[PDB]
Order: C-alpha cells, then structure tokens, then sequence
C-alpha cells in the first residue's frame, strides 16, 4: 500500500512557497560541486560503455578456452553494474563509480583477478591498475579516462547472462560462494532502495542536500566511525517513506525532525524482512548478543540484512544527535524565510568549541610512501579514539575526518572534552608502528606523531584554514 513498515507520519502536499524553498536548496547547492554536467555524465556513460563491452568481450575469450559449442559462446552473455553514488543519480563531481562484474558458469572467481586483471593492463586509458583481494568484498580499483572506479565480480551458476538480468532475487544466492554474495549485496541493496522509496526525483534532491550537509559539517566518514554514502541513503529514504509526498525542501527539514527524535538504537528498517531457508549470517540482536551493542543500527534491505554503522563509537554518535538537532533548528528558520540554505551548510566550528585537541601528524619520505602510509593511519584513528573513549576522565573523543597538508605530510586533529594523556597516545601511536611491522610495511622515512595541543596553543598546528 504505502511503502515502509510503517504506515507514513503524513501525506502532506507542497504549496507554491515549498517549491520557491527547494530552488533555493538547488541554488544553494551548485557552487559546492554537487551536480555534475552533461559533459561529466556523458563521460562516465562513454567509459562504462567501453569497460561493459570489455567484460562482454572477455567473458567470451574464457568461453573458448574452455571449448563450449560456437552457438553457446554467442550466448553467453556478461554484463556490467553500477552501485552507490552514481546509480543512486546523486554522486558528485569527481566522484568514483562502484561497478559489478556478472559472469556465468564457466568464469571463476579466480579468472577475473588474472586473465580480465591481465586484460586491463593493455586498454589504452586505464592507470592506476591495482587488485586487493584479501579485502572484505573482493575489489579491482583503476581509474578509466579519468574516473576512479571499483570493479567487483561475481559468478552466478547460470548459463547465460540475460542482458536485463535481475539481481533482487533471493534464489540466486542460493549455493553461492559467500565471497560471491558479498560481492552480490552492493548491487541488491543499492537497488532495494530505490524501489523502497515513493518518489524518485525528491528522493534524490534531498540526498544530493543531506550527503552535501554531513560532509559540510564533518560527519561524513565511515572510516572514522562517522557515516558513509549507504547509511545516508538509507536515512533518507527512511524520511521520504514517512513523508511520501513533500518537496525536497520539506524533506532536508522532516529528516532532521525525524532524526533527532530517533530513539537509538531502534534500528532503522526500510522493509518488514522476511525470513528464508538460506540460513545466513543476519543482524539481530535478539540471538546476537554483539548486535545489542551497536550504537546506531541503520540496517540494509536486501537479504542478508546487516548493519552499516558498525564503526560508529558513541562519541560519534552524540557528535552527530547534535549535528541532527542543529539541522533542525536551522530548518526551522529556513522554512518560516527566516534564514538562508547556506547557514545549514556552515562548517561547525570545530577548532574552537573543544579546550584540548590531538594532532594526529603522519609523515612519509615519497609520495607512493605517503599515500600508503596515510592509508594505514587513517584506517587506524578509529583504534586512538576507543582508548580515548575508555579513558576515565574522558567525556568526548570528536576526530575531524577531514586531513589537512602541512617531504610529505598529513594531519587530523581530535578535539576532546574532559570531566595528561601521553600514554593513551603512546600506546596509539605503538600500536600502529606494530600492526605497520605486522604487515612488512613500515619503510624508513615513514613517521607518525600524535601531540596534545591545549586551545590556547591551537594556532601553531592550524593549516590555511585560518581564514
Ligand atoms: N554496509 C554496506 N552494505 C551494502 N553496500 C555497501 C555497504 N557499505 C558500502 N557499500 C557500497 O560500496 C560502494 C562504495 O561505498 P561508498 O563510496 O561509501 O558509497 P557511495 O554511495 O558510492 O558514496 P560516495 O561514492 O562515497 O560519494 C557503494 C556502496 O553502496
Ligand atoms: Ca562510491
């Protein structure tokens, strides 16, 4: 009947004034980069030409070193998918594409990291090329005439590859290898929630302005225990369930409403799940004593269901129930003509409103040195901040997920709230060096240096921003 699992909190309508907010939401917008040009778009639709016909290409070429009769191999097909950002409508300039590969039968997972990898290697404008397989979901990163793109890959047991395939079907995953349905998950639950959402076009808009304010005010990151583009998503389209038929413009203020309210951890569900004979893995914390301690559930759609926000702390969670809560205030007055869309989009002022700071500075002697080496870093602040959180004098631990530039360098600052800390930043700092040696990774000329910085001292570490 309506869409969520629940019924929606009103059917509301926009009036002439709502559409005159939502063009302002829009103008407020573009000077941030956020809606790409028909050059841009058509870019990215020439390359994902080129790489689908290079899957349909290769998945023919396999066919034939496994000698399947010449009116078969016409038959088999291949396709390519797109997830995320892009196919969402709403990823911004320079944005990366995330894509799925879909073989059939024939075509292991062990062929696409060698022979399609080696196939890679040779087209003209590909750069960048990189497999890491160990990963979670196993990933081919490149960049293609420019576009950054994260090439995924997996094998169904069917003969052919229906050039209209449908991935919503719970049947495919059955006997699947689970590194094939992870692989699987990003497609189907970037799918599910454009068909859970009752009107396309504002559900857009409202992400495009919603993803705009959390990376504005420093909560975009799932990295760094924030959130990241899925849980948006999903956030969002919780809020045009409830409010099927508003304006953008209603729907930036509705989702600030209902958000800031939101009793965690209820968790946010955009589908009643069903239950199957698959027997897989699935959020619940009703048989899962570790699922209880979430913090923030918001929970995908597409069998198996799991959490996204895992690696919110709850420092990052009460960080962003404020942010939540400013949101809506801010709204309030933007919808009465009392305040402009840009005074939603001001940064927070992060390098003022906490007494004690940590400079988080990461050095590396080259440039292939200092990507690498950021790499690890920042995939590790999550682990200072826990100790800071553990800490018993300690209130807040707020990390910006925005590094600054100061040989090459990197910074992040934490800003924390008490009731000296050099051993829970030891410790921090030791442990990352140790996990680096772990891995036979740390190379000389790699430093990482972690210095408590009161306020008052502030100014002698704050990069160019100073303004
Ligand atoms: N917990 C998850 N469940 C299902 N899919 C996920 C999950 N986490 C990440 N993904 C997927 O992996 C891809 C890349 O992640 P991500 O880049 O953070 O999202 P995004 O929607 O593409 O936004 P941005 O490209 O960062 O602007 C696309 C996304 O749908
Ligand atoms: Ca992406």
């Amino acid at each position: 009947k309506h869409y969520g699992i629940t019924s929606p909190i009103s059917l509301a309508s926009p009036k002439e004034i709502d559409h005159i907010y939502t063009q302002k939401l829009i103008d407020a917008m573009k000077p941030f980069g956020v809606f790409e040009d028909e050059e841009e778009l058509n870019h990215r639709l020439v390359v994902l030409g080129k790489l689908n016909n290079l899957v349909k290409e290769w998945i023919s070429d396999v066919s034939e070193s496994k000698n399947l009769p010449p009116s078969v191999v016409a038959t088999v097909g291949g396709k390519i998918f797109t997830f995320g950002s892009y196919r969402l409508g709403v990823h911004t300039k320079g944005a990366d594409i995330d894509a799925l590969c879909v073989a059939p039968r024939h075509v292991e997972r062990s062929d696409f990291f060698q022979s399609f990898f080696e196939k890679l290697k040779h087209q003209d404008g590909i750069r960048n090329l990189r497999a890491v397989e160990d990963a979670f979901v196993p990933v081919i990163k490149f960049e293609f005439d420019g576009i950054e793109i994260d090439l995924v890959f997996a094998r169904l047991a069917i003969q052919t590859i229906s050039d209209n395939l449908d991935l919503r079907d719970d049947s495919r995953l059955r006997s699947l290898d689970i590194r094939c349905i992870r692989s699987l998950n990003g497609c189907r639950v970037t799918d599910e929630i454009l068909h859970l959402v009752p009107n396309k076009e504002t559900f857009r808009l409202t992400l495009r302005a919603v993803k705009l304010w959390a990376k504005r005010r420093g909560i975009y990151s799932n990295m760094l225990g924030f959130l990241g583009g899925v849980s948006w998503a999903m956030l969002v389209a919780r809020t045009c369930q409830l409010y099927p038929n508003a304006a953008a413009s209603t729907l930036v203020h509705k989702f600030f409403l209902v958000f800031s309210k939101w009793e965690w951890p209820n968790p946010v569900l955009l589908k009643q799940p069903e239950e199957s004979n698959l027997n897989l893995p699935v959020w619940d914390p009703r048989v899962n004593p570790s699922d209880r301690y979430h913090l923030m559930p918001i929970i995908t759609p597409a069998y198996p269901q799991q959490n996204s926000t895992y690696n919110v702390s709850t420092s990052t969670r009460t960080v962003m129930v404020e942010e939540f809560k400013q949101g809506l205030a801010v709204t309030d007055e933007i919808l009465q003509g009392k305040s402009d869309w840009s005074k939603l989009l001001e940064p927070p002022n992060f390098f003022q409103k906490y007494r004690h700071y940590i400079v988080l500075t990461a050095s590396a002697s080259t440039e292939e040195n200092h990507l690498e080496w950021v790499g690890l870093v920042e995939s590790k602040i999550r682990v200072l901040v826990g100790n800071l959180e553990r800490n018993e004098f300690i209130t807040l631990a707020h990390v910006n997920p925005q590094s600054f530039p100061g040989n090459y360098v990197s910074m992040w600052f934490l800003g924390i709230i008490f009731r000296d800390l050099t051993y829970d930043i030891q410790s921090f700092t030791d442990t990352v060096y140790r996990q680096a040696n772990n891995i036979n990774m740390l190379k000389e000329g790699m430093k990482i240096e972690a210095t408590h910085v009161k306020k008052k001292q502030l100014h002698h570490y704050l990069p160019a921003e100073i303004l």
